[PDB]
């Protein structure tokens, strides 16, 4: 029924691992450049959680926080209540980029087209994590080698997949 | 229609420069070796202003030169005026690499199945760029870092990436 393309857009360690105490267990500068680059111009869609975590809006993108609260309010962003609300706003949007976090990951799960995952070869400490997805009828469109050096300590790739349908 | 495989060949600064005053915007000897070292034996197909900058056919290699000058000649060089050719010209060669500069790398962008490029991690200033590419269905299958050295000054990678149609 809707007609935008749903795209995930995650970074995960060999355990699936996405966080730890409400924050980013690593940090990984150019990976953040690849994720501005591959964005830019679309949506963004987060959990509540998520979005407090950064707390000012990510210029260049509608910004979009998801909530059961439905007296949630902050300027320069816009707010959804459900998926269904989430695509009434981007009705007439190309691709919009589910950016976090797990909740969040789970809410847009069924719908989802493109996976621009980011896999990190470390095991982190960590208490949130990317759900488990089938990826029969996905293929492999894209991967390379990230960016590894003294401002980027561990070793990650990038990997894109498309649902076949 | 084609039976050769077409690479580019070419390197790049991280804002897509190749290319200052009809010149190469920085000196690094180790990285015309890997070039010299790839391409040998196989065609080369230069732009006429590419070419002129050189003055001279680069030894064990076919050179093609593209101009739309049809009364263009030069001693041991093979010249061509347009894709299909160089595609003539090519018919039996397994594979032939796509020199420079940009506007022959625009001409021939549409046919590309590997891609051998060089990023430099630095800003330099420039005139010509690399065309934009989609990567949707492109995989990296090789990538290494380049030789930093005090004849070699600056921070750079070998990348190779492959269509998968
Ligand atoms: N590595 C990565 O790619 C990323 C990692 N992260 C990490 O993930 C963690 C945050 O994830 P998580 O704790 O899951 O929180 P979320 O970002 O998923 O936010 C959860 C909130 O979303 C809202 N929500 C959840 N379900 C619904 C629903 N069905 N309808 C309406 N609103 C809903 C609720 O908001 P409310 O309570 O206000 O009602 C809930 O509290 C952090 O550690 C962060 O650093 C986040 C993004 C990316
Ligand atoms: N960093 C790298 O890997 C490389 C960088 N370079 C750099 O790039 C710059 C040169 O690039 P650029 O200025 O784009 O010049 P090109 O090498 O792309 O040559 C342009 C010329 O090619 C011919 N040509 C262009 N389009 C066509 C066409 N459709 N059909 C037939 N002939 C055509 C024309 O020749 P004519 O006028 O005779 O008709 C045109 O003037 C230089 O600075 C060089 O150093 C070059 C190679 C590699
Ligand atoms: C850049 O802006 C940020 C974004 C996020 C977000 C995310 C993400 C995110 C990342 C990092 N990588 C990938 N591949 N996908 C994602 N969805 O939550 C962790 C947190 C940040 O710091 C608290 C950010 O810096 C202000
Ligand atoms: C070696 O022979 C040369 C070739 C080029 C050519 C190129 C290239 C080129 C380079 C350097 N690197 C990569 N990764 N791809 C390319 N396509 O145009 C700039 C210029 C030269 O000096 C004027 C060369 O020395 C005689």
């Amino acid at each position: 029924h809707h007609h935008m393309r749903v795209s995930f857009m995650v970074a995960m360690d060999e355990n699936r691992v996405i966080g730890k105490d409400n924050n980013l267990p690593w940090r990984l500068p150019s990976e953040l450049q690849y994720v501005k680059k591959t964005t830019m111009g679309h949506p963004l869609i987060m959990g509540r959680k998520n979005y407090e975590a950064i707390g000012r809006p990510l210029p260049g993108r509608r910004n979009i926080i998801v909530t059961r609260n439905e007296g949630y309010h902050v300027e320069g962003c816009e707010v959804a209540h459900s998926v269904e609300e989430v695509f009434e706003l981007c009705k007439n949007e190309e691709e919009i980029f589910i950016f976090g976090g797990a909740q969040i990951y789970d809410l847009f799960l069924p719908y989802v087209d493109k996976l621009y995952i980011t896999k990190i070869h470390h095991a982190f400490e960590g208490d949130t994590f990317f759900p488990e997805m089938d990826m029969t009828n996905w293929k492999e469109v894209f991967v390379e080698k990230g960016l590894t050096d003294e401002k980027n300590p561990y070793t990650y790739y990038y990997h894109v997949y498309e649902k076949q349908q």
